[PDB]
């Protein structure tokens, strides 16, 4: 028993973290093989942000103009080049804790778990969720750029994530590993925004069967309704429009339980209208929607890796 | 910016998970130098949990009648002891990635990681606190027993709960490292209940100040109040004593925020009095008790290690 926002084991992903330093900035990197990776941004000037033109600003640097410390080894710059908005470093020395490893570009409404990083060293493990908007609601300071996000699907480290900015709201944006931004968000300083963001509804409803697991029967009642008259409802409260794809992924968590996933809708039509009225689900007042079917199950069933 | 409920990085400890087998009974075993550690209840046989006698269940028992397996390695066992309810098991090997560590019996509202494992492979990292009533609110599932909670101060691992049973209301006990329980529990088969549980005010005072950090602000008020008459209020709405050590504690994060801890406990009184009316602080529409002072600071302030 027993429901928690749980977070992958970190370790494969520590012993590759590193320090990346060109001329005064200072930030982290992820040390794969002999390739380092990192914000293309960490060449920049802190005065030429408006507007900054990354293939000039390579053009002039050397092997020699990036620090890379690996713990309490110097780390020796054989070549450089940019993909995208990332920065590859190759080594002379191949990382000998190079997991196996993958990388992904995810969608919004999956979830990854965040290895903050200051200076190379890692601080803390959090879960978190990609959220329809393309921002991610991290906890992040000064010096965690380059920190990455990253799952696990049995000994390979999938990574899908590396930190590069904090928007004004206090959300977080960022890359993938091959320097894709998620959403329309550009490494320059302008005007940007995050968008309305509105709720991942197949993963509240996932959450909802986690409750029930876990001995929560409170909200459920006898009532059905179909996917149009629930998405109605969804659109009412800002909630993302649920797909008869997502009711196929719902499957295993409605066979476990015995609730149909047209029947758990019409439990959160209820919720939506009627609020909680003082009640709780596993340990919240408000319903959740950072826990993928996926976690659910790995949770509840507890897989290894 | 952001605030996440942040654990531990695992890797330290995920090279000392190993898997015991005593019989039929499979769990978690912690490998530390050339000891193993597990709770002595694999010893156990199933129809005999009303009352076992643990010396006489060990007498009984030789060197191969333990199977310890570390990953695809096989250790042996050369020696067996037991120190109040955790068995130490010596092995012919001492553990390589043995990481720098101490055994530490924390206090009631103290917070750790914990790193769920099955058969000695770890599963997931979540953050949880010791309750005023000595359960903690895990996510544990059937072969669990033997994982292990701890805590960061540098480089050494201060571990401080291994994992033993789950109560009827689903929350969970264990020892410390030394094997002695947490509360009033026992390892065998009797009526024992999680007792009647206390929110832990100073934790939510400090959830408080992280909020001010972050930018929330909505709850506070120009009133202020004594000691006295705050926990008055506190002990009206089932919350542990505020002591003037509690207050000390909280001094710098009083002092980042300007706000005096006497001004603090008087915008928790409103909240208690009034409620949130539809507010939320930290994405939260209750008051957390899991964030002790310290835990704010590492997260608002970032601290490595
Ligand atoms: C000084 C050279 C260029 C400059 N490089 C850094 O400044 C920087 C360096 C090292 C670690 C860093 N770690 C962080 C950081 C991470 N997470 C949360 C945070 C919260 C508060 C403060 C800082 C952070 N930054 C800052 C750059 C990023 C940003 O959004 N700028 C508008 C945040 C770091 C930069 C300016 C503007 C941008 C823009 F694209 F957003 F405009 C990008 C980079
Ligand atoms: C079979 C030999 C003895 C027996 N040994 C185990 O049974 C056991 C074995 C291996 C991994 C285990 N992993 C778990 C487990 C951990 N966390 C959450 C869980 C949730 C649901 C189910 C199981 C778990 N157990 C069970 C023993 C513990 C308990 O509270 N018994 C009343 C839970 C494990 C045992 C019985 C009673 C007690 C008592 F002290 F509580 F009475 C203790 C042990």
């Amino acid at each position: 028993s027993g429901f928690r926002k749980m977070a992958f084991p970190s370790g494969k992903v520590e012993g590759c973290m590193v320090q990346v330093t060109c001329g005064t900035t200072t930030l982290n990197g992820l040390w794969l093989d002999d390739v380092v990776y990192c914000p293309r941004h960490v060449i920049c000037t802190s005065e030429d942000m408006l507007n900054p033109n990354y293939e000039d600003l390579l053009i002039r640097k050397s092997n020699h103009n990036f620090l890379v410390q690996a713990g309490n080894v110097q780390l020796r710059v054989i070549g450089h080049s940019m993909q995208n908005c990332v920065l590859k470093l190759k080594v002379d020395t191949a990382n000998p804790k190079t997991p196996k490893y993958k990388f992904v570009r995810i969608q919004p409404g999956q979830t990854f778990s965040v290895l903050a990083c200051y200076n190379g060293s890692p601080s803390g493990v959090y879960q978190c969720a990609m959220r329809p908007n393309f921002t991610i609601k991290g906890s992040f300071l000064n010096g965690s750029c380059g920190s990455v996000g990253f799952n696990i699907d049995y000994d390979c480290v999938s990574f899908c994530y590396m930190h590069h900015m904090e928007l004004p709201t206090g959300v977080h944006a960022g890359t993938d590993l091959e320097g894709n931004f998620y959403g329309p968000f550009v490494d320059r300083q302008t005007a940007q925004a995050a968008g309305t963001d509105t709720t991942i509804t197949v993963n509240v409803l996932a959450w909802l069967y986690a409750a029930v697991i876990n001995g929560d029967r409170w909200f459920l009642n006898r009532f059905t309704t179909t996917l149009n008259d629930f998405n109605l409802v969804a659109m009412k409260y800002n909630y993302e429009p649920l797909t008869q794809d997502h009711v196929d992924i719902l499957g295993p968590l409605s066979a476990q339980t015995g609730i149909a996933v047209l029947d758990m809708c019409a439990s959160l039509k209820e919720l939506l209208q009627n609020g909680m009225n003082g009640r709780t689900i596993l340990g919240s007042a408000l319903l959740e929607d950072e826990f993928t079917p996926f976690d659910v199950v790995r949770q509840c069933s507890g897989v290894t890796f």
